[PDB]
């Protein structure tokens, strides 16, 4: 490997072999269904609201999620880099695709795949990966550095469906090496979204720019209907020519063919036929190559960037809502600006890169944070992308100032914004994307005083429940299968109407957003005062036995689902100490003073009783009311680590608030599995996991880091990065479960998993506050 100094791979970056085969991989755990899609995954590409394209490891781009709010993983074996190298003076070269693989069936048969093992490097630190090939058959050392411009602060270029592929090339022997690079992408208009004809009317075309200092050569893949559609668009892969490199494409070949119409021609000397060819196609799936051909001396570099474009403008949910996506605010809204994007990309990529750079160096160059750390709090980033995430620009056929955003919960449980899980995975977005985060909270605000008294059959335990209860907050802001944003509270298995966690966690929300941002923006308070006054006043009407405390009713009725809580709860009564807490500030804030003091007195007397009831000596109990209301939960004092973050000072006193961490510590994790696999969520006294629910058994990953983060902010900075540690190893480090780019909501102490590609352990950037 001697490419690896002529690039910069920061050290913390996640890596694995080129065609590594992984044996500890972990499964579902749970009984109906779930989705799997194997330790074969990678950083993704694409914007926020983009649709995304995960390149895995080995290559490949396989895990599609450009149906937004739906996950495809399928390998499109048309979507390659290849590479072609002659030593001067040998009468053949080597053609080979960089693909750790091959095809299923015959397709694409001519081609030269299964990348050799142990020949090459993936290394990935969000937004950014790369690949390095060290391969003794290729006397030309090789490596991409991949990435889509997903930059903080900035609203524009994050949203853009594009990807750069920076290609560096290095000759460290002694003969004049002749070497090609060669993208292949299949025309994937119909890949979704079209019930018939999947290919019909396809085509591709070939754009040459050349202006003074810059030729970009571009195919653009589309469809000759001008129709505006869900499925309808074009996609772009090109190339930009530097000094030293001659540019060659092939319009059209067969997808759904041996591919020898293309292979024959690259694999001969590394020059494509430069045959334009408009064409539509039928049947036959078609696609383009750009390539590249170079010489190089001993000892010589090359740069050239390469880049991929999809504009599909239009997003449909399953409820028959169609939206553009917000990238077409810069672009367009027809459907045919793929080449644009691409040429911006191309152009702009060096600029891009430093705004990456710019964002990681105040992590990545502190030297007191191990590097496993950095590992997961760039990489856990992947999910904001990846999750499903749509972000509008204009309803189809509707203008308003805002762009309504959503982030799904996970694709098994397929639910726009969950707030129980969001209080945890929204941490990226109000410290990052704060523009995004509040706009977020808005759309919560408004749904406060939705009423819907159609009744629904709740899949739980068939009872019929209330859609939607005045002053409720909603669990969710609907599902990609139904209308995001329009039908809230998709969620249907239980009724979220009588969850005691939501509204308390609403307000803190709310008072982190202002005080995250500054505590500048009073206008983001006054735009949501009434729905907080309205949230806590419903929630304290659930005061059953008048100690000021909402009571949980022993059915499961916040976000522990099947974990039952019963009179007052240390997780929903701390949230509510905290929530009060939160809006007396709000109320001194914007001069409501009968607000204030309304809150200042349901605070006084719900602590004091909180105190009393649940504080042992030790730590506070899980409840008042349970069989196992003993029981040491990890997140017993979620509203106090919320406090911390909002400077809200002491909910509880400081002595037992380090005593209980101590025992969550010393307990949850260091007697589940020697500490190496984060905090179990329930123990026993007796130092036995609680067994009461599958949920107690289970490590909570999102519940994990922002325990970390509260040990952190408590001065108990061994424990926190210890806690933290058995959560990163199980995701990333080969002792774990295989779970990078998908981390779950949960394991068992088998290690096999609950829900990958969850929105919870975003909550790692609670320990960046
Ligand atoms: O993991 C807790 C999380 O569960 C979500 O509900 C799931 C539930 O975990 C699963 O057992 C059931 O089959 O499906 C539902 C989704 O319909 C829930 O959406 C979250 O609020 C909760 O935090
Ligand atoms: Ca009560």
């Amino acid at each position: 490997d001697k490419i690896s100094h002529k690039i910069d791979i920061p050290d913390s970056a996640w890596t694995i072999g080129i065609g590594e085969k992984f044996k500890n991989a972990g499964h579902p755990n749970v009984k109906y269904p779930m989705i799997d899609d194997s330790y074969v995954q990678g950083a993704p590409l694409g914007g926020f609201g983009a649709g995304t394209i995960g390149r895995t490891y080995n290559g490949g781009f396989s895990r599609w999620h450009l149906e937004i709010g739906k996950n495809k993983y399928t390998t499109v074996y048309a979507n390659q880099f290849s590479v072609f190298q002659k030593v001067e003076g040998n009468k053949d070269g080597v053609a080979q695709v960089l693909y750790a693989g091959e095809p299923e069936n015959g397709y694409l048969s001519s081609w030269k795949w299964d990348y050799p093992k142990e020949s090459g490097m993936y290394y990935a630190l969000y937004p950014n990966s790369w690949y390095t090939y060290t391969n003794k058959d290729l006397p030309v050392q090789l490596a991409v550095k991949q990435f889509s411009p997903i930059i903080p602060y900035n609203y524009k270029e994050t949203s853009y469906p594009v990807a750069v592929f920076k290609w560096t090339a290095y000759n460290p022997t002694n003969k004049n090496v002749d070497v090609s690079i060669m993208f292949t992408w299949q025309n994937m208009i119909g890949f979704f979204g079209k019930q018939v004809n999947v290919n019909s009317g396809n085509f591709n075309k070939i754009i040459k720019d050349k202006s003074k200092d810059s030729e970009i050569v571009a195919a653009v893949m589309g469809n000759i209907s001008n129709d505006n559609e869900e499925w309808n668009g074009e996609y772009s892969i090109g190339v930009k020519k530097v000094p030293g490199v001659d540019i060659s494409y092939k319009a059209k070949f067969v997808t759904t063919g041996d591919g020898s119409d293309l292979w024959h021609e690259f694999s001969k000397n590394g020059i494509l036929d430069n045959k334009d060819d408009e064409t539509p196609t039928k049947q036959d799936g078609i696609g383009s190559a750009i390539a590249v051909n170079f010489k190089l001396q001993p000892g010589q570099t090359i740069e050239v960037p390469f880049a991929l474009s999809w504009d599909l403008p239009i997003m449909k949910f399953g409820g028959g809502d169609k939206w553009y996506k917000m990238y077409t605010k810069y672009f367009g809204k027809n459907g045919k600006n793929s080449f644009a994007i691409l040429k911006e990309a191309l152009n702009n990529y060096q600029k891009w890169e430093k705004m990456i750079d710019d964002w990681q160096k105040p992590i990545l160059s502190n030297k007191s944070k191990p590097d496993w750390y950095k590992t997961a709090l760039f990489n856990e980033l992947y999910y904001l992308a990846d999750g499903g995430t749509a972000w509008e620009n204009g309803k189809v056929g509707e203008k308003r100032t805002n762009n309504m955003f959503g982030l799904l919960e996970c694709f098994d449980y397929n639910y726009y914004e969950t707030l129980d899980v969001r209080f945890y995975g929204s941490f990226p977005l109000v410290m990052l994307w704060p523009d995004i985060e509040k706009q977020v909270m808005r759309q919560f605000a408004d749904t406060i005083n939705v009423q819907d008294s159609s009744e629904f059959k709740v899949g739980s335990n068939g009872a019929m429940a209330v859609k939607k209860v005045q002053g409720m907050i909603p669990h969710d802001l609907g599902s990609s299968y139904a209308l995001p944003w329009i039908k809230i509270n998709a969620y249907d298995w239980q009724n979220p109407n009588i969850w005691k966690d939501l509204n308390s966690k609403y307000v803190l929300l709310v008072y982190r957003d202002y005080v995250l941002t500054g505590k500048t923006d009073k206008e983001f308070l006054k735009y949501t005062w009434k729905s907080v006054k309205t949230a806590l006043d419903k929630l304290k009407e659930m005061d059953k036995d008048n100690d000021g405390i909402p009571d949980n009713e022993g059915i499961p009725d916040q976000t522990y689902n099947t974990w039952s809580m019963k009179g007052t709860s240390a997780y929903c009564g701390s949230l509510w100490l905290a929530a009060l807490k939160a809006a007396q500030e709000i109320g001194k804030v914007l001069k409501d003073n009968e607000a204030y003091i309304k809150y200042n007195e349901w605070y006084k007397i719900a602590q004091q009783n909180f105190e009393k009831e649940l504080w042992n000596g030790e730590y506070y109990n899980f409840d008042t009311e349970s069989d196992h209301k003993d029981s040491i939960m990890a997140d017993q004092l979620a509203g106090q680590w919320y406090a911390d973050i909002l400077r809200l000072g002491d909910i509880l006193p400081k002595d037992h608030v380090q005593k209980a961490l101590k025992k969550i510590y010393e307990f949850n994790v260091m007697k589940f599995e020697n500490g190496k696999m984060g905090a179990v969520n329930g123990m026993r006294p007796d130092g036995i996991v609680d067994e009461s629910d599958i949920q107690a058994q289970e490590v909570w990953t999102g519940v994990t880091y922002a325990l970390a983060s509260f040990m952190k902010y408590r001065g108990m900075t061994e424990e926190a990065y210890n806690t933290a540690y058995g959560v990163y190893k199980m995701t990333y480090d080969k002792s774990g479960k295989g779970y990078w780019f998908r981390t779950p909501e949960a394991w068992t102490k088998d290690g096999n998993y609950r829900a990958s590609m969850y929105m919870r352990p975003l909550s790692i950037w609670s320990m960046e506050v």
